């Protein structure tokens, strides 16, 4: 009808396979292969281009992406997401105006304590992996507090 109907008369030059449509040529385009403007020769879709891919590095394929991840962290059964190869929970220390407030969802408990409660007022966080220390700086006492994870050796 509307359009020359190519795909019945030769593929409809349509890099894909044709799909004649009543119209006329329709084509079609595999997954992640996308028509041109001609609307008969598919295209590849980048899709690393696209945000959230996956959580780290990306490699665009013929109709499919490969992503990588860190050498600390573990390929989910998806493909397109990464997760840590440690077992050990987040700390996710925030501070507080007089305490520094953790918090540890390990398990899903969901255990916010107080790792320090004797400061005038923190406001830098930062840990040390090596030594397993947490770092921390109060404005009012001017100055740098450094203790293990176990909120001790202040
Ligand atoms: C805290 O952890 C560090 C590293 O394991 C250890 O050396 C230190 O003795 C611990 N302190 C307490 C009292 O938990």
């Amino acid at each position: 009808l509307c359009n020359g109907n190519s795909c019945s008369d030769f593929n409809g030059g349509c890099t894909h396979e044709c799909v004649q449509e009543p119209f006329g040529a329709k084509c079609l385009c595999p997954l992640g292969f996308l028509l041109a403007n001609d609307s008969k020769t598919c295209e590849d879709i980048d899709e690393c281009d696209i945000l959230g891919s996956c959580s780290q590095h990306c490699y665009n394929m013929r109709g499919s992406f490969r992503c990588s991840c860190d050498t600390g962290y573990m390929l989910e059964s998806d493909g397109r997401t990464c997760k840590v190869t440690a077992s050990e929970s987040l700390l996710l220390l925030v501070a507080s105006q007089n305490k520094i407030i953790a918090d540890s969802v390990t398990s899903q408990v969901h255990n916010i304590y107080s790792l320090v409660e004797n400061g005038s007022y923190i406001v830098a966080v930062d840990f040390d992996s090596i030594s397993g220390r947490i770092f921390w700086s109060d404005a009012t006492q001017g100055k740098t507090w450094s203790a293990f994870q176990n909120g001790t050796d202040r």
